[PDB]
């Protein structure tokens, strides 16, 4: 990338953007604020900018820290996204913003799932100790003037403390880590993320595959059954046999009961499978970011090996050399700090969605059973 | 066929084979005995007839009416079948004997399902008021000598009171039915049977179709899921993050729990779907028989219209004519008697198998739910 600039920044900077790293039992970690805060996103408003029949949708972001609300069209979130990506992208994975879809810009469904994805996206950022308390993200929320905003959007776009340079604002409340120990922690992350990425990509495929099967061919079956039964009852009823009436009703109902199971089935993924899928997508997103983060640390560590080769070729000085070291260490502390935040949240997230998927599953089968048990109690015992 | 022979039997016969038809509220019906009797078929024996490695399987038929047991190889049942078909085939549907299969003459599975089908086949006959008390069927059971049998098999094969002639042994304890009323009851049966046949053929197709889907692709899914989960837990476990251990166990178990659901699923049709299918096959069998029965009555009724045309062309006499009538009436009474036995049993049969299928279904879903509910109670709440 350009690590040469940060590790060789002969001229140290004078910014007071606070990004500290402390150590702990689990190892380095960011400093999580004591006064936590989230943010709500809802009430799909409708704004206007003079083009006739071209009014973009606008969402409302209500922070919790101060109750003062704000509005934002999707395009602004994308803007926010690029900024966060450009600023911290070389150290912190940045949640993916949903695709730019099927030209269905205006109805219930669309805005709903989109607003759902934006809500989860905002909460991710709010929960991040480093992102949540940055200027760009913050100002993105609390702004009054329609121009107080343009000012921020402008200030944001000129912030040169991005890319690799972001590390220049980090302060490790701990010693230096030799190059060896560094490269090792790098490999580790690189092997975990690649592994989990590969793993979640499957969980996603079978799920999408199972989904597609529960909303299609499977219901049709229970539909064919329930109908097959009902036609048969219809045939018996034409028999014209003295001494029957009670059975053809039980049959016909069994069929209708099956038709309802067809519906119940074809309408279940939206209640459990869905959340399990979404959680995995979000994570496929965090993972997709490591290729860059790790590739940048790798380049940084590789560029520090040439230190000696350089100092000898009289290109730089021992002081310059010793900086490259104390500097690429900060990178490691930041990387470890990030993973520790990852794992922490990973463990919470999967434990909640799975817990959720199962619960929904349970109720599902329990419900179907109860539906059968009803049509059953319509056929006299023998 | 040959109805000309029965309706024009100038020379009445002198047999005392009792086959009476009485009337009732539901209309004509056979005379059902007061001392009912069934028969058991089990204990797959092994007999021998000097060819080396070619020992045919032999079953044991234990009547209930007298506890005196007997043996019979499949080939004998086929023999019994043809006789019953030849003797009463023009009036009573004869249950189909299972196909002659995949050259798997010797193991657990084969003899089991075959013996299951033979058992149900025997019980059908025993339950039939007319068949159960016939000479051929009876002697088929109670015989001691290995030669007392050959005698019967011989007597059976020379019984000319078959085909259309079987009606000659029937005695209606009721008046004559004009030709009109006859043709009408004929059409009716012909329209019901064709209808139900068409109807059961579908129930059979979707069932076979659903079956094939529960024993194949559906389990593989729950298998892919359960594995996808387990690989993921495996990945988390390599994380090397301080502060986790409890989750990877819950996950891994969830997967294994799903794998078991794959098995449970792929092994369910043998517990319910199966009986529902078998019942329908048996009935597709009874129905397949009406094409002949009805075609024979149709020919008989058609041949009676030429009565007048004949009597005038001086071919036969008024007495001959009046016989054809009183005679084709007996046919109608026998046909109605048979249907009434059909409907009676139809209503009982479907009400029991469906009642059975549902019950099994219920327990199925209830069981799966309980399996999930277990893996669930392994993930701590939040
Ligand atoms: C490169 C082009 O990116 P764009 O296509 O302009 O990006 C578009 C904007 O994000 C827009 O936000 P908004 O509706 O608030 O205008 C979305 O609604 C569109 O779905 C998306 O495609
Ligand atoms: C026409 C030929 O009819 P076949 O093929 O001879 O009929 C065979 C016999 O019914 C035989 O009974 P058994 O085993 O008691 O000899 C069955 O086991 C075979 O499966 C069947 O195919």
């Amino acid at each position: 990338p350009g690590t040469e600039q940060y590790l060789l920044a002969k001229q140290l900077a004078k910014p007071k953007e606070k990004i500290p790293i402390i150590v702990g039992d689990y190892g380095p970690m960011w400093v999580y604020p004591t006064s936590t805060f989230d943010c709500v996103v809802a009430d799909p408003r409708k704004g206007s900018k003079m083009y006739g029949l071209k009014s973009y949708i606008e969402y409302q972001l209500t922070p919790t820290n101060t109750n003062r609300s704000v509005n934002h069209r999707y395009k602004h979130f994308d803007w926010l996204y690029e900024r966060l990506l450009v600023k911290f992208g070389s150290a912190i994975p940045i949640p993916s913003l949903p695709d730019k879809q099927v030209t269905g810009r205006f109805e219930e469904e669309f805005i709903k799932m989109r607003m759902e994805r934006l809500q989860a996206w905002m909460t991710r950022m709010c929960r991040h100790p480093v992102i949540s308390e940055s200027e760009v993200f913050q100002q993105f929320l609390n702004f009054r003037d329609e121009k107080e905003w343009k000012t921020g959007k402008r200030k944001a776009e000129r912030d040169e403390l991005a890319g690799v340079m972001i590390f220049s604002t980090m302060e490790p409340e701990a010693p230096d880590l030799d190059l060896v120990e560094i490269e090792q922690k790098c490999e580790a992350v690189g092997k975990f993320t690649k592994a989990m990425d590969d793993g979640v990509k499957e969980l996603l495929t079978v799920g999408q595959e199972h989904w597609k099967r529960c909303t299609g061919p499977l219901p049709k079956e229970y539909q064919k059954i329930g109908k097959a039964l009902q036609s048969l009852a219809t045939v018996f009823s034409s028999s014209g046999y003295q001494g029957e009436t009670d059975l053809n009703d039980a049959i016909t109902e069994a069929g209708k009961t099956y038709e309802e199971i067809a519906s119940l089935v074809a309408e279940q993924p939206k209640k459990d499978l869905h959340f399990l899928m979404e959680c995995n997508h979000e994570y496929k997103g965090f993972l997709g970011c490591f290729p860059d983060i790790i590739g940048t640390h790798k380049g940084a560590i590789e560029k520090v090996k040439e230190s000696d080769k350089l100092v000898a070729t009289s290109k730089i000085t021992l002081q310059d050399k010793q900086n490259m070291v104390k500097r690429v260490s900060i990178m490691s502390y930041a990387l470890q700090a990030e993973m520790n935040h990852f794992h922490s949240n990973r463990i919470y997230d999967y434990n909640s969605v799975i817990r959720l998927y199962l619960e929904q599953q349970v109720q599902f089968y329990e419900t179907i059973a109860e539906k059968l048990r009803q049509a059953l109690s319509r056929f006299p015992v023998m």
